[PDB]
């Protein structure tokens, strides 16, 4: 089990600058830091080659949120204090919207997010 500090994941850490939540870690690997806010995903637009291996690391910094991507697999709870791993190749490119799947309070049914895909 993973575990971070909630109180402090926006001042240090891999999720503090949002600019570089792509780490590149292979030839077609890609570790992408997601940091899930009340009501909105850090960052907007996350931007993947097609056909890279994408791990996303997720977390939030203050209440359960869901992550999942519409049309794949992706679905997992998002807890303070805990980090989702989430391991998906983009068949496809395009856009792929991110919905929350874990009800979070008053903007929760427009909580949404987009992975854009490039060839
Ligand atoms: Cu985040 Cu519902």
């Amino acid at each position: 089990l993973e575990r971070v500090d909630p109180t402090t994941v926006r001042q240090e850490g891999p999720w503090a600058d949002p600019a570089q939540a792509v780490v590149q870690t292979g030839p077609n690997q890609y570790t992408v830091y997601v940091l899930a806010h009340q009501w909105y995903y850090q960052p907007n637009p996350i931007e993947v080659p097609q056909g890279a291996e994408i791990v996303f690391k997720i977390t939030s910094q203050d209440v359960l949120h869901g992550f999942h991507v519409e049309g794949t697999n992706i679905n997992v709870e998002v807890l303070p204090g805990e980090v989702s791993t989430v391991r998906y190749t983009f068949k496809r490119p395009g856009e792929y919207r991110i919905i929350c799947s874990e009800i979070c309070g008053a903007n929760h049914s427009n909580m949404f997010g987009t992975i854009v895909v490039k060839e």
